[PDB]
Formats: C-alpha cells, structure tokens, sequence
C-alpha cells in the first residue's frame, strides 16, 4: 500500500566537494523480494531543493495512490537538490561548479549502487518543473543516451537558463569564446540542427511528454517548442491544459507523468 | 430527456438568390412551456454541410447528455449549410455569393424569429472545426459585437481560407486591389493591428476557447494563434489535448464547447 | 420529473398603467390532479427582470431537481418583473409608479386567481438576491401577515434601496416631511422599534433565513443585519458562505432557499 | 428509450412476383424530428424467415439498450426473409428465383423511399449468420460499391452456399457452362485473384468485421478466410472468441456489429 | 495482498554446466502456514530473459489482483532464464546446450524441493509468449505428461523454432540425419501423426489454451495451428482476439491464463 | 418499461356454456409497432381466481422489471379463472363441466385470436402454483405437443387433483369403469408407463422447470415426482429450495420461470 | 484480512498406531486476543485426502471473505484424513481400522487441546461431500450428543459405505452375523426406529442442513432422505439446487453452510 520516502540521505561529490542531498521515493513493497526497479529523476524549481517534491508535489502520496491503483508501475524516483551553495543544473562558466557532471557522473552512479535499480537508459527517466524543466529538457539534449523518456513541465527554455548560469558564474575569468560555445548548447535550435546524426537519431527516438498550463507565463515559450520539435521532425507528445505556474498544476501532472513513463519502462 | 433535430428545414435567402438549408437541435422541453433560449452556431468543415454536425458530431446524443447531466444548460444549436453551391463561409471575391452577409443578415435573424431565441449577442456563441473553426474565428474578429464567446476547434488559419476563397471565385473579373483589401480582411495580424479600438476591446471582451489536438496538423497554426493573441493582449482558453485532426476529437470537444458557452450565458 | 416554466405571461395593472410581465414555475404533475400548491416569490436584483432567475438562475432545472430528489415538496415560483419603467420594488416618491401596492393588491391576487395555488400566508414565502434580498426583507417588514417565511439572499440594505427609490422619483413633487416618512419605512431599526407589539410578534413569528458570501460587498450589511435582528431577539438562520456577489452564490443557495421553505409548508 | 419493430409490412417484388416480407427496427426517437439514418442489414440463417432476428436475436432490446448507453449510434436495422418460397440469398441457378437481384433492385430503394435513410453507401452496412454471414460475405463480394463495412458471422463459405443453391434450383434446365461460372462467382479466391484493380481497391476499402466462435462446426472455415484475406492484402478484424453455432453467440455479437458499424458510420 | 518476486536466485545446472537464472513469483501469505501451491511455468520470448514477465508483464501486480480478487487461485508462478549463452528453449544440435534437458531433468526438481510446491502434473502446467509460447507447445507435445494444461499465446510455430536452433549450434558437427531427426521432432503434424496411442491421449487429455492476437504477424501461423489441431481431434481452447504482437496483448492474457489454469488445478 | 395488465375482458365458452374470465398481461411496447410474442398460461391454486397473480403475484411490477432488466424477454402471460362455477382444471367426471377441453379448444386460440401471439408450440409455455402446478403438470403430460416448457410450482400430485374432481362430480352418473379411467389419466406413473412414443418422447423433449420449498407440506410430493420423472428417463431442473406454501415462494419464483421459459422462446 | 491453513500437522493416534494427517483453517485475528473459537469438522470425498477442501474446495479464501464479509462468524474449520492406509470414515469390520473410534477419541480431543476451541457441542458442526457427507451424517445418527449442527453435501446413503467398509476389510476373518449388525448401524431407517427416545430427541434437536444438486447420481438418494427424515418427524434444511458432483457445487455450499452453521454457533 504505502512507500516511503528518506530526506536526509547524502551523496559524497568529488566532483562538488560536499555531500549532496536528495530525496528518494522507495514504492510499496520495495522491501519484499529481491528485484529492480525502473527510476524517474524528478528536478524542482527555482528556490525548493529536495523537499519541493515531497512537502509540495506531495509525492508520496501521489505515487502511492497511482502505483496501487495500476496507472503506473511501481517505480523509484529520485529528486536531487540543486539549490544548495548555487540554483541550478549546470555547470558553471568559471568552472568551479560543475552540477551537470555531478548529477551524470555521481548521483547516478551512486543510485543505482545504493539502491535495487535496473541501470539501463530503457529504465531510465526524467522530469521536472520550471528551472527543473529546462533542466530535464537540456540534460536529455546533451546525453540523449541516458534516457528513455523525458516530461518537461512548464519549462523554462534555453535564453532563461543560460541567464541564470551567467549570474552565478564570477564572468572575470570566462573567455568571450566560451560564453559562445556554452550558448549555442543551451539553445534547442541550434542542439536539433547542428547535433551529429547519431545524437540527433537518439533525441527522436526518446519518448517527450511536454505539458504547460495556458495560463503560464511560459506558455509561448512551450508553444514554441512544440513547433521547434516539429519542424525538427521529433515526435513527441504535448499539452497544454488550463492551469498556471502552480503546484496545482504539477501534482495534477506528476501522476500523469508516471503513467507515461511507466508505460515506457513497461512497453505496451 | 431527449430533444430534437431537424435537418430538412430552409431560409430562404434574398442575398444567396436560393433556399439555405440548416440543422437545428431544440432541448429538451422546448415544446412545454413559452421560454426562450440561447443558441450555438456550430459550423462544419470542409466537404461536410448542415447534416455533418448531426450524423458524424452526434449533436442531439451529445447536447442532450450534457443538458440531462447539468453540465449544459438548455441551448438551441443552429448548423447552417455552408457547402451547396460553394463551399466556404464568406464572400467571394467576384460578389456573386456573400454567404457572411447571408449568415449575419439573413440565417440569424431567421432563427430568431423563427424559434424562441433570445436574440441578444450575450446569448449568442459560435463554434466550428477545421473550415468552420476558420469560420467561427474570422466571423467574431469580423463582427465581434454579435458574439459573447467563440470556440475555434483545429481551426485553419486565414491564409488557407482566403486561397479557398480564391479557387471558388471568377478572378478574371476580380481586381488586384480587390485581393489586396480582402487579403488584410482575413489575416489575424492586420485585424488586431488595424481595427478600430471599439472593435479590438470587444474582441479582448468575447470569451474565447481554442482547442486542437497535438497530433493534428494544424497543431503549429493554432500554437502560433496563442502566441498571438496574448501578444495582442487578447486573453483567451487555450487547449492542446492529445487527439489528431478527426471526429473522435471533435466530439470530444463539442460538450467541452457547450459547458464553456453555458457558463457565459448563465452568468458564475 | 420536469415541471415547465412560462415567461411571456403578464399581468393587467390598473396601479402601473400596464400589462406587467412575470415569469413562473410549475411543478412536474401541475397538469394531472386537481390539487393547489404553496408559493415563493423569487426576486431578481439590479438590471435584470422576470427572466433573470430563468435564464441565470436556471430555476427550473434547479427546482425540478430539488423537487425530484425530494429535498423539497413541490412548490409553484414566481418571478415578477421589476425592471421594467423603473427598476425597484417600492413605491416612488413622486406617486408615479406605486410598484409594491402592484405587487400585493394586483399580482399576488393575480397569480392566486390563475393558478391553483393555496391563497394563504402559511403558504406563501418570498426570497431574492441582491436589489431583490432587500425587496424580500422589506416587503416582509412592511407586510409581516403575507409571509411564513423569507430568505434575503446577499441583501442590499435600505438606504441603498431608499437612495435608489429618491434617484428615480421626481422629488419637485416630494415634500421633505414625505421623504422623512418613508426613510424610516425604509430603515429596519425603526421599523423594529415603533412597530405595534401585533406587529412585531408577527416578524418574529416568521422564519427567517439571511445568507451572504464573505467576499461579497455586501458582507459588513448581512453581518450587521445579523447583529440587529438578535439584538431585537428576532429569531433567524444566518449563513455566511464562501462566495461573491455572483450566480454561483445565487444557483447555490435556491435549493437551500426551497428546502428552508418547503419545510415550513409541510411542517416538521 | 425504446425504438420499435414492425414485421408485418412487404415490398411488392416483380423480379420475385410476390409481396417479400421483411423486419425492421425503428431507433428511438425516429418519430421526433425530420432526420435520416444509416442502414444495418441483418441477414437470418437456415430455417428462419425476417423473424428469426426479432424473436431469437432479440434485436429491440439489444439495440435500445446500445443506442441508449451511446455504444452506437442510432441506425435502421432490416432484416429480410430470405425463407419462403426458396431458402437462400442467391440467384437460383435455373433462372426462376432472382434473390439476389430483388434484394439489390427492390429491397434497398423500397427500404430507401419509405423510410428516412441516408441512401448512400458510406452509410450502408451488411450482417448475417451462418447462411447470412455467407449472404453477407458474397453480397459485398459482388457488390462492394455498395457497402462502407460488412459483418460476417459464424459464416459459411462459398462451397456450401453454392451447393444449396444447386439444391433449390431444377438443374434439367442448367448448363454445365453455367455451373461453371457461378461456381466461380461463389468462390472467394477467384474473386480476388480475377476481379479488376478498381473491384480490388473497393473490397480492401471495406471495413470487414469477422466473427465465429472456437466450438462452430465452422471455426476451420472462418480461419481459413482469415488466412485467405491477409494472403490478398485484404485488412479485416478478426475474432474467434469462445462459442459456438448458437443465439447466444450471434446475440453476443450483435452489439458488438453494432458499435463497429456505427463507428463507420459516424467516422472517428 | 501481495506476493512477492525473486529475480535474483539460480539454480546450479550440471547439464548446461554453470549456475542459471530464474525468477518465481509466490502468492500472497506464502510465508504463513505450511501449505503447497500448483506451479505455472511461465516462459519469455526471444531478447527478453527472466526478468521479462516481471518488468513487460509485470506479474506481481497482476498475480496479485487476480488472486486477491479470486478469478485465480493462488499459485507459484516461475519465470526461467531461457537467454543466457543461447536464446531458445531446446536442445542445440551440435550436443553443447541440452536447455530442454536441463528444464525437465534440473529446474522443475529445483523447484519443487525448494519451494513449496505440489510437484504433480495435476498441478503443473505451462505457458509463454511469441518464442516461449512455442517453447510451451513443444515442451507439451515432447512431455505431455508433464502437464495438465498449456497456454501458448501468440505462438512461433516449429519451422521457426527449428531454424532457430540450427542458427545457433555449430552446424559443421551436424550430420544430415540428425538434421531430419530434430526436424520431424519440432513439427507439429509429425509428432500427431508419429506418436503412439498412449502419448497421443495424454496430448488430447490436456487443457490447451491458444491465443493470438488477429493483427500479430503470427495470426496465420496459429489459425493454421487451431485447424490441424482439429484434425488430428485435439479438443482446446482457441483465442483470436484485437490486437499485435505486443505487451498489451500479453498483459491481457496473463490473467486469463490464470483463470484457464487455476480453474483446472482446483477442479470445477 | 410499464406493461399492463387486463383483468374484465372474458372468453365465450360454448363448452362451459358462459363467458370465462381471463386476466392478460401485456408487455411494454405491445402498444407500439406490430410484431407478436410468446405466451405463459400462469394457473392459480386454490381458492383464488384469475385475480390471484395480479394482486397476489404482482404479476405486472415482477414481470416489468424482469423484461426491462433483459432477465427475460418480453412475453404475454394469460391467467385463466379456474374458480368460479366449480374449482380447478380438468373435466368433471360427470360430463357437466369440460374445463380442459375449454382450456385447449376455446381459450388458446381466443388468446391467439385476440392478441398478437406466436401461435406455435415453440412459443408457448405453462405454469403454475399448488393446485395449478398440478395443472401446468397433467396439461403437459396430457397434451405435451401443445408446450415447449413447463413450470409447476409446489405441485399437488394426481391423487390430490383426482379427488377434487370427484367430490365435485355428481358420482350417481359415473360408472365404476370410467373413474379407473380418469384415475389412469391422472397418474404420473401410468401416464409415464402407458403413453405411446410419440406422447412419451415430445415429454422427454419439453423443458421442464419444477420447484418446491423444502418446508411445504408438498415437499415429499415433489420429490416422488423429482424421482418418478429420473427413472423414466424424463430430464428436467428440479429445484428445492428454503420455503413453505406461501406467496413469498411464488412471487420468488416467478422470475425464474420467466427467465427459463424466455431462454427457450428466444434459443440460447 | 486472511486467516491460514496448516497441511503438514499430526495427530498421534494410538487407536491407528500411527500419525494421521488434518489440515485446519485458523480464521483472521485468532493471532490476536485470547479467546477460544467453533469448529466445523469438513469431511472429503473418495480419492481426496486432508488437502482436498484445501486445494479443491479453495476453504482458505472462501472461509476468509465469508468472515470478512460478515456473512460468518469466525471459526475454525478442521479437514481430517480419511485417506490414507484406508479408504474411508468408519471402523472396518476386521477389527483392524477403527478410524470413527479414532475421529472421536483422538482427533477431536487433540483439536480441542492443541488451538483455542471451545470445546462443547453447541460449538461443534460437522460436514462433508459425498463420501464425507455419508460420514458426517452417520457420525451424526452415531453420536448425536456431539454435534449442534450437521450438513451433508451431496451426500452418498448408507448401502454405498457399507459395501465401501466390505471392499476394506479383510472378509476371511469376518463373521455373517456381525455383518449384519453393522449393516443395521450403517442404515438410517434402522437408526430412527430402533434408536432410544433420548438418542431419537437429540437427532431431532441437530440443525441438519442437507443439500444436493438436482443432476448429481445421488439426487434421488438425497430426495429419499428427505422424505425418510419428514416420515420420522426430523425437521431440516433440505436445498437441491442447480448443478452435478462437482467442485462447482461443493465450493458454492461451502459458504452457505458456514453460515449455516455460523447462526447456530451465535444464536438468533
Ligand atoms: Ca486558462
Ligand atoms: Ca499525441
Ligand atoms: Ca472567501
Ligand atoms: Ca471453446
Ligand atoms: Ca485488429
Ligand atoms: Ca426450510
Ligand atoms: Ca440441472
């Protein structure tokens, strides 16, 4: 019936140089039996750390309640902190925090040892809400190889997010060269035309689930994405459903989410 | 319980020079009682006439349910023919079939004397798929004081309907500056930017509801039809679902159009 | 299960100079049998008429649920006009339009002679919302013998009502010794405390029910209407709901509004 | 809502000399409003006449009750006899008994002048069991302009249909040379291996709906057509669900024929 | 109610010479009382291994619902390992990889004595998917004995199993009359028409259900299967229901096959 | 969903010498399209009149519900008045009183004159309760070519029913001879034993449904039956269930005998 | 909640010289509390063993949710083994097996030491089918001081036991008169005539519930006792409904009869 969710567990970063928090969601029955589970990496926003999803998103419960049901196979879901010492999921201009490396190359790493995970990108997934959306949307453009199936919600897009890393990043020591290159891979256009063959290959053949409330301030920036993807012949599914940048909206998106990957992690 | 429909019956046009046909659904109780109701201009699309609405939407299945249920209240749904002779919605550039001057001066003032109507723009809405979304968008943006609430469903774009305009008329006697104006007459952009404030403030007055599925190809055109309207400060429902250009998501939508009409026409 | 409603029916008024127009509602099985039925009168507010209720209310979809569920016994509804020539329910000051002796000396005979209705007090109840909640508060404090039960819905008070009855009048014909007079008809601590004990033992006699929204405007008047009416141990059901000065409230409260009073028809 | 069946009326046959009787349901409502509907017919088996549907096949409640739940939507259902006089669907090979001929120049435009039918293919559909799953099959073989879907149940195949028309007819006045071509004629394979591209294109256009179950004598010869169909690109449903040659069987499945054609019917 | 899975355990094969994987699903209160249950072998299809039908067809939940809501008895359900080293069912050619040998000789007595198991074939029975279902059709035709009921869905047929096993075993060690010894072995009409009465019995004694999806591309391959079953006067249960080659179709059948087998193991 | 019920219409009976009463149920929607139906003869007991199913019975209210839940098709059930002048079923031994004879020669084809029937055995069913179990019986053993299935409910044997018609016969005009005859004719056992083939095979071929309440004073005598009817090779459902001789057994077991005699007027 | 059954426990049978099997169902919660539970004692048929009521008659689910429900009190539900070394639940005529010695002396007593019965007879039911129900309605005539209630399933008459205990006993050592007292022991019309007045008042007191299905082989010898029983003035439940010597029937009693029993053990 009931899963559980831990709060307080750490990961030791080389890469940061500090424990990281994150929170996980363990479904029922995790502790019978011996078998693996499937995961679904679920990103917050700007200004929440770990516990957004679980005090807010209420994941607990609404995983509990989809899993018992069957709209979704059970599942591990993990949501990393990416707000303590700087906001955000990627690697900094100056170089002295590199989150986007931590999170491919230690948090999940560290999951799929500590905990009972089939580590495979089939098994694989990703979501999240504003600042977390682009984070989902950039993560899964730049290693479309470590996911099956990616759920931006009411997402920030590239211009935003590229802005946010320039503010936190000391600009004395980043070359005028570099600001370029990091650019062009933070906007979607310039990742769907200018990507090799075999990444661009990879980036259709994941499963996109993209929703946005019609009363979003981030409304047309989804909108345009949904055209963007479409002239980039990326199939994918899209919503946009009456609702605002709320809670609201992404607890009334979180089961449909799960639903959705789980369909994946499952095949049909 | 149930209402009725008629298909067979005609106004007869002096501007069309013929007999027009309509379908009319009546509620339930019409025939008990002295009361006047409200009334819904639902057009079809493309190939389709009067009876597309009836046989492929399942009108009186549809409003009669959602009137039953409490989801709708009572209303009259008038499904003008806009397929014999020519097919499209408004004038052709050669004058000889003014089927916008027919509808507005002729099909709407027959209804009202002919049913018990209340014949007041508060309780007037049109709605229409695909050439009829066309239709029902460019018919409020063109007399937007005869409409409280509009409902576009996959709607085509203005350029579509304007070259389908073109084929249907005799341009050896059009002039060049004739295309021009209508040219303007029928794109978004120009009405918004040209139109008269009196005009433009009761457009951002109509209650608008705009939907299309994610899969049809018509998704692009209505996503750029959001991004513009609140660029034009035009506040509207927006609604992308998943379905595709077909009847299973038009009669998905068409209780979803009577529910939205309702609530505007009983006040909340 | 359905009842019917007619609006188009009048009434001839030698005191207003006019046919006068009402709606009404009649219970489901009014044709069948031979039998009489109790009667609310239901008031309409600012700018709307008899087809208010109708139309925004939806009184008979309402009624005949309400009715069919059996929270109320059937009951027939009237619903006069008071828009018509001049909005309000009270008699100008200028002696030109005595609406209220209409009300009590030609429409409730009226109704009581065409329909089969049971033509006493204990049968006749009387509510309405806004510019019609204190129509139905002062109609009963002028007339407390016509009534067993009232229920002012999100009322204005009297000076806004007097204010309104000096605005429509032509006071070069009203003398100021006659605007002192009605004032204080108009004013319910007065009429509370000069009212012969005959009459007094009257209002406290009739069931009261008085219900307002919190964020309606007119929250401070109801909260301070409540206080009075203890403070003259004048008995009542109060309600303050979650709600604004809206339809919502109104559709609401008018099956709450028929179970208050069809309880006092049958009695308990 | 309850449609209703009349199964007393004929239709004056000159290609059979004689008054032919047939059933036909009637869908609720048919008596409100001035609309036309799409047909079904259901075509009986071995020993019953235009009753067999009504009586075993129990056709008034169950399709009432599709039409009433929205399963379907409403249609006319005939059901001719083809018992007296001759049983069978057929042309009778000594030229005395042209059944199939009255069925397609008499039937239809009887059906189509009394009742209100939309008369056009799209909105043709053909049913039967045993005999008249056979009759089903080769009617739209034959004639495939004629029909948009077509509902094969618990079948018979071409040998048996051919032998029973062999059967009935006095064969001193047959030729071998005709033996020979009609046996082609009742022959699946060579209908799809001789008819021209423009047959061949409308039979793989037909919605075909086959149906039999495990336990029938004739499961190896519906699982044989299945086998013939997709070895000539033929796209068809197919279902062999648990039964047998029964009523419960065919009762079964007629809601099942129901909900397929009316999906046609309506588009989706 | 919940059983549990174990994925992890192996049993040590000396015939094929290393340890080998299963996974076991054990009904819900396994670990209360001293009871034993009937054991459904349950069979993956080619690229999947055990962990198949617990992650696709995610037996846990459904075991779960099924016996908790009792359509099924509770059971055992084991899910072998049939990838490792060589995908398939049977014994290679070459004598390098005895699976079919090692299935019957070491993993049914494994099971049996570490489990708590009813180890009769009165309470044994066999079913799979697409390579497993014909793993379960050859396993019944070699050993009928061994089961009393099978449920092969949407099954390859042994031409396709046979090609298989050639492709994997070193074909330069092959002679040619082994290769028409296997041959006549893995085909279905052989062993009906070479078997002697006793083994031919025990083959018609069996509960065989067959089903296959009507748009999978195996569907002729199993109608072909129903009808030379028929032939050779082998009673089963033969399914074609809507649906393809996929985990939706398989996931349906699951909880069907645990009806069909439960029912046999209870007695009805 | 409302059929009704006639209770005053009469039959004229040359062979009673009087106009016979009759009560008739007639299903919803007799009154609408043409078709005809099947027939139950439902035969009171003791006492009572052709009254007794209607008001007792409840034959209107347990018979709407059975048709209009599909637990039973519609049927008309005719209730015969076996009371007044002399009580019960069969001819007197005197020759004065020819009931049976009536029952066959005058009231069926009345029946089937008078309403739209299916004038056939197949469609024609008998039952009845206590006295007119004992009718439904020895009507059936006596004309068996008349009746497709037969319902006696707690049954009064021949011994009880050849009794009563001797106490009610003027035995001065009866020879010795013809009492043994008569006796002979109300013996199950001689009538079992005695009957030419073809009598005792269209027995062997009626669907018999006999039920009894294990607290009814009849009880041993429907058992004997139960065993008598096994041991001449009579098949039939017997049913023993909790209850005595009262109404609340026949109004239980009215809907049973509807649904058995439905599923073989309609096959299954 | 679920209760648990115990298959591998022992009774040390001094009277057998060996251990003898039972299984038992502990209902839901006897873990909790201290209190102490009835028993109905649930005898197999010929050929099954103490895991028959187990694995066939499913007693574990069928007894929780009859519990869970409400539709029994709780209770303990014993299935001894009446298989093992001989067939069957009577002493053999050699002297050699004294198994009803056994059941009574041992079994019951281990029972009501080893779990928390309450340990008197109005707390002690007993059942079985056929074989069974023979033993449970002869321990029954045998010592009817120890049962209150008492329910015998299709239950096979005392000649089939006796020939059973012949064909089990050693016939060289057996004399012709002791065959024939014990026929009399084993023969119910015996039982009643000779039997006490005290013995015949407390087989009249026992709640007998006997019922059996009307197309069992045992149906007329189920009648018979009916009638047996009504001739010796034994009032009882007799039920004999739809159905055969079948695991359908015996798993549809299963509950009736714990309810049975349950009311008797509560009181009402
Ligand atoms: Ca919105
Ligand atoms: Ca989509
Ligand atoms: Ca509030
Ligand atoms: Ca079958
Ligand atoms: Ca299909
Ligand atoms: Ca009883
Ligand atoms: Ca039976």
């Amino acid at each position: 019936q009931q899963g559980k969710v831990y709060e307080t567990r750490t990961v030791k970063s080389k890469i940061l140089g500090m424990e990281r928090s994150y929170s996980i969601y363990l479904p029922a029955g995790y502790d019978e039996g011996d078998g693996s589970y499937p995961v679904l990496y679920l990103l917050h926003g700007l200004g929440d750390n770990h516990t957004g999803w679980v005090q807010f998103g209420q994941v607990q419960y609404i995983a509990d309640k989809a899993i018992a049901e069957g709209k979704s196979a059970p599942m591990i879901i993990v949501m990393p902190d990416a707000d303590t010492v700087h906001k955000g999921y990627f690697n900094l201009l100056d170089g002295t925090y590199n989150y986007e490396d931590f999170f491919f190359q230690e948090l999940i790493p560290h999951i799929e040892k500590t905990y009972r995970v089939r580590a495979e990108s089939r098994y694989r997934a990703i979501s999240g809400l504003s600042m977390g959306g682009g984070g989902a949307l950039f993560y899964a453009l730049h290693y479309p190889e470590m996911f099956v199936a990616v759920a931006p919600l009411s997402a920030v897009g590239g211009a935003w997010t590229f802005d946010q890393m320039k503010n936190q990043s000391d600009l004395s020591k980043v070359s005028e060269e570099k600001k370029a290159e990091v650019l062009g891979q933070m906007d979607i256009q310039t990742i769907l035309e200018k990507s090799p063959k075999e990444k661009l290959d990879r980036i259709k053949w994941i499963r996109w689930y993209i929703s946005c409330g019609d009363d979003d301030f981030l409304s047309v920036t989804n909108c345009l994405l949904h055209n963007t993807l479409l002239q980039h012949q990326v199939g994918h599914e899209f919503r946009m459903k009456d609702g605002s940048h709320s809670w609201t909206y992404w607890r009334m998106e979180l089961p449909e989410v799960m639903r959705f990957v789980s369909r994946i992690f499952t095949q049909y």
